[PDB]
């Protein structure tokens, strides 16, 4: 017969790198808001890939977008055209309001092209001497695993063991505009890059405010304003990005994550001209950045957000789903917090109770969420999801918890 | 109607960033060997995306292996456990025959991975003082366009502008052992990192026994030999890796490109326990490595490339397109050098005449080839090509170079 689900824990512990702790459930098959393990056994995914699956799993227009295009052609690499890129270029552009687009493969190569710009456009543009540049960063702050992405990480679990940090970035608290405006007083900074919520950290919201006010100062200063909404951007907190909730236009947008539905490898950097034009031919690229099949699907998940208007879904059941999980008591829950459908709860964890065991009862009664930290469980399920199922969600989650 | 190549050209200047300055060709459809672009002109393609589709555009089992899975599971991110990643784990490590895989999704991603795994294994096995640990880097290298891999490169259109640049890495020359032997005088030295030809660089190819001393030198001094194989491996050189034409094993070796027959942006980390496991559960990783439709690609890919014996043929092929390309006048051709199917000519540059102005004719007439540098033209057509298709490339090839 098949693998069974100790089966495929045990191969990937003797053949796989041990850098992930996944909780333990084998999944073989998924379908909009469903996940099935090889038991067969069904569950609703409240992770939606780390809203990598907006549109929920293997939705059927990305899919025959990807089979369609993957039997004309896949990659050309950037040394010669395509003619699907310049579409997507069009299409996102348009869509976003922004000149050009430069396309990546994953969300921390869209990080690295930003502080790239941000540099570039710092010494050719904003006339830092080279090479005094300076980005700034919001404590709580994830983009990433690469070298430069856990330099500017304040978990000492990304960044132990993994120096010497590269130089030029500096850390600043999250939701502090009076240390924005320090930080910007020297002249060499040339970016503030900021999650407009903090994914990782805990679905982190700021105040009200914050964002316009990280746009003005970023505007007086002469800085630029990178928003990475790899994770909250495309429909996942009500609005197409989450800046939109206070009408703020930063100057770089960050894309990742579900801009192919979790198809394909796709990322996103966002600007105008005067920003994108200080990278010359040559001096940025990728191999698969770009190729006609990711680009085919982006479009596609894209036209999905829009058509079946996801952000509106998003927005007025996350109101719902918010206001049921406050119903829970405080003596268990601490807080509820959140926009759209990325919320998170905070739960009274004592000696002997945590978050991960919570998971492990709700995967028990067929719903699947991660624990963030000791205390916080994150509910973010695709934006597919209907007001019924939902309700069926909340009834496992309310079970689940006052089970305990 | 459709967009004519004029059209395409003009809507990326519009919408695209201007990173590149491809070679004015369209393409909207590959197969094998050929790519046809929008006014249905074919073209035999001798880039091969740099080596992404050695397998050839489309390869039927490599589009059949991503067609199935798009139907069932695409990503369930690694908080959770697919069905698909440990049968690909287990494949490519008895392959390679290494103990573990750490998966990525593009070349540069490898390569970072590779620079956080000789780090931790530098500071917590070899014992080097935290953070003075070094990597050693020969001049001419490329290995991607994060922050970290522009600060080891030489090339000033890849670093200037960009920095400040991340301390630790050493440059010496290539293809020099007594460099090596010098550098590796450093006890706070933990890695070697370097191509076994260097691709970017114009098909540099360094002088026998050259990677045998690499691999003595870093044994002798307890030094990490990582090998990037992106670009050489995968039969592309005529071999599994390009290391085994001196049968050396490096200590880490890193895959990407044609892991995929250009289908998917995967890469993968090789390496036994002693240096895999220096990296703990929740140290490292990415949205997108390891998830299931990425894993069916490979496994097919590599399949293709064991099945159809497409390493004897690029060793047959490749000497054949060498020793035909030396009959070319010295006048006009100055060298010729590569191995397997990874070749380049260097031209004898004028005022007048550079190698663009070349892949423009070749272009013209029916061959698509890139140049490197103003006077270097590359090789590399897909290792399904026949020798009687070889030989009518050879004949664009003299017929163009000739007509000068
Ligand atoms: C691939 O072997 C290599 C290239 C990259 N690496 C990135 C790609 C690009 O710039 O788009 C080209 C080379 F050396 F060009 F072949
Ligand atoms: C906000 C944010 N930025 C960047 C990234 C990096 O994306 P990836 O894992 O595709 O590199 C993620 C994760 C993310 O949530
Ligand atoms: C040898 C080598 N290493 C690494 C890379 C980076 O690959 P990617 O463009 O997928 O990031 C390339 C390109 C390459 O040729």
């Amino acid at each position: 017969g098949p693998p069974t689900s100790d089966d495929i824990f045990e191969r990937e512990y003797k053949y796989g790198a041990h850098n992930y702790h996944p909780l333990p459930v084998a999944l073989e098959r998924g379908k909009g808001i469903y996940l099935w393990d090889v038991e067969g056994r069904k569950y609703f995914d409240f992770l939606s890939s780390y809203s990598a699956v907006n549109q929920g799993h293997c939705h059927p227009k990305i899919v025959n977008a990807l089979k369609s295009q993957v039997d004309k052609l896949t990659l050309t690499s950037r040394a010669f055209y395509n003619n699907v890129l310049g579409e997507y270029e069009e299409y996102i552009t348009k869509l976003f309001n922004y000149h050009k687009v430069l396309p990546m493969n994953t969300g921390v190569e869209a990080g690295e092209t930003a502080c790239k710009l941000a540099r570039k456009w710092g010494y050719t543009v904003k006339g830092i001497q080279k090479y005094k540049a300076k980005i700034v960063f919001a404590a709580g702050n994830f983009w990433g695993r690469t070298l430069s992405a856990i330099s500017s990480s304040t978990d000492p679990t990304s960044y132990d063991g993994f120096g010497p940090f590269m130089p030029g970035f500096d850390i600043i608290p999250y939701n502090d505009l009076p240390a924005l405006e320090r930080a910007l007083q020297d002249p060499n900074v040339a970016a503030f890059m900021v999650e407009p919520i903090q994914g990782e950290a805990g679905v982190v919201v700021p105040d009200p405010g914050y964002l316009m006010g990280v746009r003005e100062l970023c505007t007086r200063h002469q800085v630029l304003f990178i928003a990475d909404e790899i994770q909250t951007g495309l429909a996942r907190t009500g609005r197409w990005l989450a800046v939109d909730y206070e009408n703020v236009r930063p100057d770089i947008v960050l894309l990742g994550k579900a801009l192919s539905g979790g198809l394909y490898p796709v990322s996103a950097v966002l600007c105008d001209d005067d920003i994108m034009l200080t990278i010359k031919p040559g001096e940025h690229g990728s191999t698969y950045g770009g190729n006609p099949l990711g680009c085919r699907v982006a479009i596609a998940a894209l036209e999905v957000l829009e058509e079946e208007n996801l952000a509106e879904n998003a927005d007025k059941l996350g109101i719902i789903l918010r206001n049921e999980l406050m119903k829970l008591p405080s003596d268990v829950v601490t807080a509820v917090r959140g926009k759209g459908l990325l919320n998170a709860i905070v739960i009274k964890e004592t000696k002997d109770w945590d978050a991960w065991k919570v998971c492990l009862r709700l995967r028990d009664n067929g719903l699947l969420a991660k624990p963030t930290h000791g205390d916080i469980i994150r509910f973010a399920p695709p934006l597919v999801i209907k007001e019924d199922e939902l309700r069926e969600s909340i009834e496992i989650i309310n079970k689940t918890i006052l089970s305990f």
